[PDB]
């Protein structure tokens, strides 16, 4: 995680879209070391959004240069359905997965927890979800999350997972803590580009 450490926003804050996808692009795997079938639909969605942003790249590097490029283009492009489509769909739904895996992140490294079960990430989970995605979901998706959230392993277990190594806990919450700094300011970017451009939707799943 500190091995795949994102840029740091350059001085006019437009993101590069190219070193952009590649870099989270190593955020997947680490939903396979959970440890349960139920996050494979959570890396897939992910994923599915990643590689959907990429394809429209591939299709003109130099006009989708900037995640702003996309946002700007693509309103051009589509007329009225945007933005519920292309790209900036996609990028919608992934800045909300991301800022879920940044909310838990910090969380965790804030020392968060249930007192009575301290151990567990529940409540860093349940609050990820809160901030991140439960507004954009109906009630079905909501009670499917909350069975989901047994799945999640003991936090001693999920650290040790990302330390996959010789390293203890403390150290690993510090490097988690040095990869938030350039993820969370360039999800905080990708979400104030989605509200000056006036392209966030607010409809339920
Ligand atoms: C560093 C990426 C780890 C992703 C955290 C997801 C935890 C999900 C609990 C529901
Ligand atoms: C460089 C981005 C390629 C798309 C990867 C799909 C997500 C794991």
């Amino acid at each position: 995680l500190a091995e795949h450490l994102l840029k740091p926003l350059p001085a006019d804050k437009q993101i590069e879209t190219g070193p952009f996808l590649e870099a989270v692009s190593h955020l997947p795997p680490f939903f396979d070391c959970l440890g349960s079938p139920v996050f494979t639909p959570i890396k897939a969605d992910i994923s599915g959004n990643i590689t959907k942003i990429k394809a429209v790249y591939d299709t003109n590097p130099a006009k989708f240069r900037t995640l702003q490029n996309i946002l700007e283009v693509e309103k051009e492009m589509y007329g009225a359905e945007w933005p519920k489509v292309g790209a900036t769909l996609a990028l919608m739904w992934l800045k909300r997965g991301l800022r879920f895996i940044q909310v838990f992140l910090q969380s965790i490294c804030d020392g968060e927890r249930d007192e009575n079960h301290p151990n567990l990430i529940r409540v860093n989970a349940t609050k990820a979800y809160e901030m991140a995605l439960k507004k954009y979901h109906g009630w079905i998706v909501q009670k499917i999350f909350q069975a989901a959230l047994y799945a999640a392993p003991y936090k001693s277990d999920f650290l040790k997972a990302l330390s996959k190594q010789n390293v203890t806990e403390e150290e690993c919450l510090e490097k988690i803590r040095l990869f938030l700094v350039n993820y969370t300011a360039t999800i905080d970017v990708i979400y104030e580009m989605y509200t000056q451009m006036n392209a966030e939707l607010n409809y339920k799943v």
